[PDB]
């Protein structure tokens, strides 16, 4: 649901209606947003959205830059490096600012002694803010992807491998996407980005999610 961490990136509507939802992100900086890159491809521009912080919500960013990932590119298959970087600013020319309804939620470490996790969740629906499960999900190595049968017993848990070229995937592409949230050692962290869409909360087929802890040194690249 709505953790201090997560960030609700709105695209501005034409006219007079309302900014309608986009895609979701995880507050990795207070002043970085970290999310879907495919969500943004096709209007690469700021001044199209407006990210909302805190509990609309506590707190209105407008994105002051809009960091897409150079190598982004969408195979008829999956996303590959589907991750974008939102520096967010307030109107009074703030960034996000700690409390107990607005933390930054931890990176990857670059390395541990457990790098998949434990209790992994992914965000998503079953259009608008809230109707996002989050749903328990077991990620998985390249190998027990294509063949899962091979490896154990069918359980009612999705399965889900780091997105790759060089191996088939097979994973929705919907037009939105979020966060997917691990327990590296005792700490909720932002360990990959999935996309939001249909087929995107199926069990039965293995997903793809892009794996933020291959893209540590970018995002530090960007952050610092
Ligand atoms: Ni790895």
């Amino acid at each position: 649901e709505n953790q201090p961490w997560f960030a609700a990136i709105y695209q501005k509507n034409k006219g007079g209606s309302p900014p309608s939802f986009k895609c979701g992100g995880s507050l990795i900086s207070p002043c970085w947003v970290a999310s879907a890159a495919h969500c943004f491809i096709q209007l690469p521009k700021k001044e199209n959205y407006v990210v909302y912080l805190g509990q609309p919500g506590e707190m209105k960013f407008e994105v002051e830059q809009l960091i897409l990932h150079e190598y982004y590119r969408e195979d008829s298959l999956a996303y590959h490096n589907d991750i974008a970087l939102l520096k967010i600013r307030t109107s009074t020319g703030q960034c996000a600012q700690p409390s107990r309804s607005i933390q930054t939620i931890a990176l990857p470490p670059r390395f541990t002694d457990a790098p998949f996790g434990s209790d992994c969740e992914i965000t998503g629906f079953g259009l608008y803010p809230k109707n996002l499960k989050m749903s328990v999900v077991k990620l998985v190595s390249h190998e027990q992807c294509m063949q899962p049968h091979y490896y154990g017993s069918e359980i009612n848990y999705k399965m889900l491998c780091a997105a790759d070229p060089e191996w088939k995937t097979d994973s929705c592409k919907g037009d939105s996407g979020g966060p997917l949230i691990c327990n590296i050692e005792g700490r909720p962290t932002l360990s990959g980005i999935v996309s939001w869409g249909r087929g995107c909360a199926e069990k039965n087929k293995p997903g793809v999610y892009t794996r933020v802890s291959h893209f540590l040194d970018w995002i530090q690249s960007h952050i610092g």
